[PDB]
RNA sequence: GAAUAUAAUAGUGAUAUUAUAUUC
RNA sequence: GAAUAUAAUAGUGAUAUUAUAUUC
RNA sequence: GAAUAUAAUAGUGAUAUUAUAUUC
RNA sequence: GAAUAUAAUAGUGAUAUUAUAUUC
């Protein structure tokens, strides 16, 4: 083995005495070793005639694989059978038998949730020690919090069995919407109540050792103003008012370009447009479809304005060109040809402006400055760059590759499902420990306190730096308050460590009883009338609510050979074997040049069936006639006829 | 059991004597009982230490089912096991054990062919009796003759195995293209050679009994005058420039409204797809335009023909349906242009389809006939035969679209009711309702079909009208009526021969044909290892490469790689069949814009879900030279054919 | 192919859930189509890597031939090999081979009894569904009861072989020498135990449909 | 991962279902051959059936290595990979661990003991067996014992569905043979020991194999 | 030839007799 | 999807086109 | 396909829209 | 502790001794 650091022993200590401990320590100080310590001690604690059963909850699959590997190779030599159950290997298997025949089990929490609800696992008394990776997640309706709901429901009751010790691991417990230390302490106590925790473990005695292991990178604030003059926006504005005029040639207008309020307004406008009714129901299709294409088009224009605001004009122009070309590759329409022909008119001027040197972004200029300087002082620099969207990932990557100034940069991509600089959208929690970046750069990217603290893990080496480039003061302040909330966090934790076990446990039990009472006191009318499901783009008859069958009380399919004529299929670009289903292809509308995303086509059990989403269908009651729109399927209450194999 | 006819015993007598014989009896005199009698005698002739094994050959599934049920219901009581194997129940089952563990096996011939070729069934020595239903099909490359090729190849060889007795069943052996009796004689001898028959059994000493059961319907010939042009001087110019705006693109070196015009448009269309162009981008535009133009032209031709044979209203509704489907398959500038030109002149029409002034005299003659025959007998059951499947519901809508024929209840028979409209039934087939009236609307086939059609009305008083506006049809029927005489006379002449002499003439012909077939084998392909690019035929978009194409069971062709998966779209198959070890899951079309040209189908082969394509939907470009060649069949396209391997 | 009565679906419902079921319905309601539905659904329920094997038990030869005919005509199209073995075609034939190589097998019960006793058929595990026509004969030592004796003797013993679902078809289970209610009930329970049944399917919801298809004839007594 | 060609050439006979003795120089990469064979074998069964692979390693380091690889590789595709060694074998239900998993890595002595104890009915529960260092399959070695069970069930009256056998080695040996024919018969005896019908060797991709694994020059000092 | 079931008739019954039907 | 047959048409023919039907 | 979380924006908020990420 | 393999040395060999290594 290897000699463990003293602060790791210090963090493991509260948990090794058998207390439900939330361990809060810096990202990358070696929490895995602590986990192995606590687990080893826990399993060694039991006498003859009984062997403990530990379970480790990991949120993401990489963490699942990592921890499963480490735990296996570490503990198998000591005679402890280690297993793991992920989403893939959790179907058609006796999960109960797998749990009982193993000492250590690495799980994703959704599995245990579904197993508890299904009843395959009776209670959590089977376990002796539950560990929560990224514990702080155990709030709201997170799977962690569901497991803990079962735990507390079993605890808070006369019929109580032997419950397992609950250990939590995190780098930040968070403080929520707190503005002062008291509210923060309240939030932290609520979290400890969520985990039935009585002790918060932080490094106190061996602080300096930890300060020589993990380092806090110096953070810098880069406030640059917007682009001075935008000819691009001056063109796209006019195009969008021409599109707005094309759309206003039909209906009433009941806002600023390049804004988010506009992006919401166009959504509500489109949603309101696909409700429009006509006795013809033929020209209605043309009007609604046009009022879909217009909306979507000027929406793409808005997106292009945002991209233009956060990157090169060439990036936005390439976004528009990409969009219109993908529209051109997928059939054609009179409206589509119209708008396109309108766009290519302004295209030449647009690239006359885009290929102009004076039309450069200062926000990218300062980034180029920081990159040039930091790579000049140290040409062995490993950079990471966080941005909001994927469009900005591609744009910044092409900007890096297409810049004489930055010919020393070999960019890489880290987008949700070697090099010098990685370009990523966001990473949930800490995740699998990646290569060390001595330069973190936040490009219009600011999250909460927990994410801020976790981000320090990227550069836990001495001399690491973290810049924050923005053209919005609200961003700067939003990052400023996070540090104050971290202060409030550590101070609240430090005051909470002064309390004695009795008082804290009493408070915890009190709170637990409180939201248990909230949950229990919390806990419908299906109109069996038939309704036509129409295409949200064509207003054409897709199906009927009677033909719709519901699988697993979550998924929805259509019955009859009548529906098979209404859609078309294209082999799924990203197939997946989720639950008891297997994605085979995507399903779109079939009426003329439409092809609107209706749903997918999957293999389920012994049937090849089409599954739809109500987010792309209009519900029309035949009697009343009025049309309505629904997002979640659960909002659409009706006679949900269950699925039967005899049809 | 049931008391049989005497002519049945007479027909079954040469077969029961153990001689390979062809039975020629009028349609519907009960050949089933003959089969049952022959089988019963053949099975119960054997001793105790030996057992017989009979195999029956039905060409189609209805006959398969019927014969299987009858044989099983009749022979089980006698202690014989009867089974059947068709294409549906042929997969994943040991057919040799099914054959061995049974006494009577009803088969579709393709099953036995495939099993013999594969090797699951060693030889035909297993059977002691083979019976061919509609044995007139024993010729050319038909599965029957494919079986008899095996039979003879074993017979005409040093390898000697106990070969089964061969019985044939038909109402006509045919005469081929014989101009005289001595040629028809040679044809019949050739057929008997193909079936290794030494006897031709017909009714003779009991004809007086037979002719009181099967009555020959009287055959009236109705020659009518043609239409005299409310739909001719309208679509004429339409065709004229719909050809010439295709000529606007390029010059291309023949009366309109005919079949020759169809062939012309077809070959032209198959000559436009190979227009190599350096621009490539607008090559797609040109080809996708010309394809649409020709596709409109030929269906215009179809409308013209339909008008020439039926109502003009249906000739309109045809085009209306066509443009409806075109508008439903996505709107194109060219398509909406031709559609605009069509609907511009559509106002002139429809009104023309609404005048009684221009009504097809053929349909009026048909109305006259039907009204007459249903006046004389209201309980008349009429069956009608048309050339194409287009004229079926055309004549149907003509019937109910007429108050004069309000006493008619049309029925359909293609792929309760007074009249049944149909295309063309293969052979005798499963027996349907007995008809008192048979009408042939421009429908004349071979002599065998003529003789077999008499089975539709084998009762007394049955009639058959041949309604046509062409003399060639009439003469084509008369030559058949002469061919029947030639056949019967040749048969009666052969029945005077000595059995031995006939046997050696048969043997002679057999050896001749065997030598021919043996020497017919040839060095056919030198596989081109050069990688060829397969493009679409309509929009000329790149479909795939020859390196990606795999061949399955030396017949079908799939595409590997994830590259091709982004080249096509799919919609659930209209008629989901199940052929071989496959299963039609859906259809497969192009993806380049709304081209939507049919490429093939998407099937479920074992544990794979794969695309299967037909070469007649693609253009074979050469990646090296650029010579765009076309192939109508996969076997005509010789290239480096790599057998499908699950390893991939 | 078409228009099944709703009471037929109601009767086939418990058997389409794998439950061993005795079906009790008036004579002439159409038990054949019920058998066809149950059997069909039983066949289409198996995945690709697995297959089913249904066996029908007819007590008489005419019923045998009729059922074999119907099942053959109906399931040939779908791709199921249907065969039959009676006393006339039972000698000098490989019953193991005939049973395996077919998906649906129609038998007279004495055949199965004899071939089980001989050892030619090892166990009933080869079957996935057994249907009994006139299942009220499952008593004393009628061939049905012997077959079920083998079934039970494999069930209750140490043998853990996968036993097939059991369906019975009758218009009257009988009461025997019962003189009151809970005697008749005990008799019926004894019969259900003889057939390993746990569900007795009868018409309850679609009575109004059935009573318009099958009429009870008025009875008279002339002394 | 970017595979080599000779690996595919070595795996191909095994993927066709034939029992195969793969003989290739040490260091060529038999691991990816194992992974490929296992992947193709498991992802070939229909829905109504499932595959069960068993991997035999004679040493604990090789055992934990292979277990690590197979677990980190087949978890994604949806196959439960587990391992049994001398440490964990005691006081555990073996047949349950075997049936509840798709890929089972173990030392041969384990399976021998559980076959002798009768806790496992037969090898029919497996569909693919893979002997690492299959040259050990001789004499009283555990490999040859397992194969003795296999052959006893094979040549016996019983007709249970037997798993296909893949062996992995760099040498098969020739024993105390003097000429090529005795060596041939000994090799045939080894093939009979593993019920193999094909000996996989690199042929059409030697130019690459030599580019990968080189042969060291030898010197003799007397 | 044998087996099986239903019914009537005597015995408390094991059953026996006859009738009827089915099966191998 | 593939194979086979029949009919018409172009052709000296091997063939080709279309129509129709069947089978695997 | 569905569920969960984070952030921005509208709203008093329960919520809603968008973006992002994850899970089954 | 037990089982197993490789090598050398004895011997006709089954085997034996020893060395080395592995596994349970
Ligand atoms: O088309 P398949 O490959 O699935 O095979 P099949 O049996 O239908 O062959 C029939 C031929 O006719 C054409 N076809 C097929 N479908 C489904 C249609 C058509 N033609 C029209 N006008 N409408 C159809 O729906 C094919 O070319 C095929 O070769
Ligand atoms: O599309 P599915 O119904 O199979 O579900 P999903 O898990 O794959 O989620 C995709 C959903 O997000 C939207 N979406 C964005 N982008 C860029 C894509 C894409 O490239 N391909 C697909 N199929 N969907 C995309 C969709 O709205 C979808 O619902
Ligand atoms: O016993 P068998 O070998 O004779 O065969 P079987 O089953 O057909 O006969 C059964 C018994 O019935 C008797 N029996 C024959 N006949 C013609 C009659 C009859 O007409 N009426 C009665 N009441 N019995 C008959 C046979 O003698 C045989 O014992
Ligand atoms: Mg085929
Ligand atoms: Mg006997
Ligand atoms: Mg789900
Ligand atoms: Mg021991
Ligand atoms: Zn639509
Ligand atoms: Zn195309």
């Amino acid at each position: 083995p290897f000699k463990p650091r003293n602060y790791q022993l210090e963090l493991a200590l509260p948990a090794m005495k058998g207390k439900n401990t939330i361990i809060c320590a810096p990202t990358g100080c070696g929490k895995t070793f602590v986990s192995l310590l606590i687990c080893e001690h826990h399993l060694k604690k039991f006498p003859q005639g009984q062997k403990g059963k530990v379970v480790f909850f990991a949120n993401q699959i990489p963490v699942y694989e990592q921890q499963k590997s480490v735990f296996s190779k570490y503990f198998e030599r000591h005679g402890y059978r280690v297993t793991g159950i992920s989403g893939a290997t959790a179907e058609n298997v006796p999960v109960e038998q797998i749990v009982e025949n193993n000492d250590i089990i690495i799980l994703t929490p959704q599995i245990l949730v579904n197993n508890l609800k299904k009843g395959t696992i009776p209670s959590l008394s089977i376990f002796t020690l539950m560990i929560f990776d990224e514990c702080h997640n155990t709030s709201k309706q997170h799977p962690y919090n569901m497991i803990m709901f079962n735990y507390l429901d079993q605890k808070l009751g006369g019929s109580s069995g032997p419950l397992p010790q609950v250990i939590g691991l995190t780098a930040s417990v968070g403080v929520g919407d707190a503005k002062n230390t008291d509210e923060a302490l309240d939030y932290i106590c609520k979290l400890c109540a969520s985990l039935d925790a009585s002790v918060i473990a932080t490094v106190k005695h061996n602080l300096e050792e930890l300060e020589q292991v993990v380092y806090k990178p110096q953070k810098f604030f880069r406030k640059v103003e917007s682009r001075i003059s935008d000819k691009f926006k001056y063109i796209i504005a006019q195009l969008m008012r021409d599109t707005e005029s094309l759309a206003k040639r039909i209906c009433k207008d009941l806002r600023e370009f390049g804004t988010q309020k506009y992006e919401q307004w166009i959504v509500t406008v489109q949603k309101a447009c696909m409700v429009f009714q006509m006795p013809d129901k033929d020209e209605e299709s043309r009007i609604c479809k046009a009022l879909f294409l217009y909306t979507s088009h000027l929406r793409k224009y808005n997106d292009a304005l945002i991209i233009s605001e956060h990157a090169r004009m060439k990036d936005a122009l390439d976004y528009l060109k990409d969009f219109f070309s993908n529209v051109r590759a997928a059939g054609f329409d009179e409206i589509e040809q119209d708008l396109t022909q309108r766009f290519e008119e302004k295209l030449q001027e647009l690239e006359s402006v885009s290929r102009d040197p004076s039309n450069e972004n200062p926000k990218l200029e300062d980034l180029c400055f920081i990159l040039q300087e930091e790579y000049h002082l140290n040409p062995e620099t490993i950079t990471i760059l966080f941005v909001k969207t994927r469009a900005l990932v591609d744009a910044l990557k092409n900007w890096i590759e297409g810049n004489p100034k930055l010919s020393f940069l070999k960019p890489g991509i880290l987008t949700g499902r070697d090099h010098n600089i990685l370009i990523a959208t966001s990473v949930a929690d800490e995740g699998i420990d990646i290569a060390q970046c001595n330069l973190v750069i936040l490009y219009e990217y600011v999250g909460n306190v927990i994410k801020m603290i976790q981000t320090r893990g990227r550069g836990r080496a001495r001399g690491s730096k973290c810049f924050l480039l923005t053209s919005n003061a609200g961003v700067i302040e939003k990052e400023q308050i996070n540090m104050y909330k971290e202060k409030m966090m550590n101070d609240s934790i430090l005051r909470l460590q002064t309390w004695d076990e009795a008082v804290f446990r009493e408070k915890i039990l009190h709170i637990q009883t409180h939201e248990k009472f909230i949950r229990d006191s919390q806990e419908p009318v299906p109109d069996k009338e038939n309704k036509k499901l129409l295409c949200r783009k064509c207003k054409a008859l897709a199906c009927y609510t009677a033909d719709v069958r519901v699988i697993e009380e979550c998924h929805y399919t259509v019955l009859g050979d009548a529906f098979k004529e209404c859609f078309v299929s294209r082999p799924h670009p990203k197939p997946k074997q989720f639950s008891s289903f297997e994605k085979r292809a995507k399903i779109f509308c079939a009426r003329q040049n439409c092809s609107h995303d209706w749903g997918i086509h999957v293999k389920y059990k012994t049937f090849e069936i089409p599954v739809i989403k109500i987010e792309s269908f209009v519900v029309e009651d035949i009697a009343t006639g009025v049309q309505t729109l629904y997002s979640k399927w659960k909002d659409f209450h009706f006679e949900k006829i269950p699925f039967d194999p005899a049809e």
